[PDB]
């Protein structure tokens, strides 16, 4: 509306979040996440995605995809969807929060400055990550001013980072989608 | 606010109303007062001893407010600074609010930003923030700020957003001092 924040979800991550979801591996946690990217530079988004899950069990709580441009938020970015959505759900903005079981936030990249903090007070307890900063800066998008080891900073708080996680696949999703970005009409994109 | 088809965070009546109640404020203290004011019902309002709004810098116009609403909307990441730069990119209707036809955009805000909004107004395209409270005014009530890379405000600065704070701060103060104190 125009009297509340809304950011709209496009039809696949409606479903990515409508349908119950399991998986254990860390590689099939990011290869269900990579999958979202797939989909959402197919519905005009930005290629990053990401999911909360029970970590401990593999149960999908949430999921999100950067919608900046389509949704004309600049805030809308990929781990901030999700973590609103896994709070929404569970009804508190303490994934941490008394009874809660502990979260994990899967990100397609390792994540922003403005989301970098956006991890600390969410209530998750570990981040695991695929494409390095490196290579989201290879391609523009520029991930912000981290404070130095952004990451030990986060291991600090008992936030376990963890990065590389097929990082093969989440380069080349990076890729096709700059690939496909110019305006001159191209139909194999 | 848990829907389906997109994410939804709920605005008090106060602050439905500052995002469609006409105003113009030239002046920068003018801004704050409003700013400042907006605290104070929040906080009436179940909510955190934070406001902030984007106005457009020269003209003074309010496009949009926001506050901190963490608990009662469940989402640890509406923040005053998130929620009043997202509406404006939507009133707007852009993501970009230095984009290109747009008359500059500034954001007065209670406090100063926490590192996840730091990197928000930098995405924002917002050209200038204006801070009333300080950063250990803000730890100071308990409220912590995050880890922020060595000088943010120079990062801004160096981005094309320009930093100007501590205005109005002794006011901010008093109503962060009140919420504590509650
Ligand atoms: N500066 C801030 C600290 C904590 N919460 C907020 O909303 N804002
Ligand atoms: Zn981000
Ligand atoms: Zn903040």
């Amino acid at each position: 509306m125009n009297d509340a924040l809304h950011i709209g979800l496009p039809p696949f991550l409606v479903q990515a979040n409508n349908e119950p979801r399991v998986l254990a591996a860390p590689e099939a946690r990011m290869g269900y996440v990579l999958e979202l990217v797939r989909a959402n530079i197919a519905a005009d988004g930005g290629p990053f995605a990401a999911a909360v899950f029970e970590r401990d069990s593999g149960l999908l709580i949430a999921a999100g995809t950067n919608r900046v441009v389509p949704g004309r938020c600049s805030a809308a970015h990929a781990e901030i969807l999700a973590l609103s959505l896994a709070q929404a759900k569970l009804d508190t903005h303490d994934l941490s929060a008394d009874g809660l079981p502990a979260c994990e936030l899967v990100t397609s990249a390792e994540p922003c400055v403005m989301c970098f903090g956006a991890v600390i007070w969410s209530g998750v307890r570990s981040l695991v990550c695929a494409a390095r900063s490196d290579d989201v800066e290879a391609i523009g998008f520029d991930e912000g001013p981290r404070p130095e080891n952004w990451m030990g900073g986060l291991e600090a708080r008992g936030i376990t980072v963890t990065t590389g996680l097929l990082r093969d696949a989440a380069c080349a999703l990076l890729r096709e989608y700059n690939a496909c970005n110019g305006v001159i009409y191209n139909a194999r994109c």
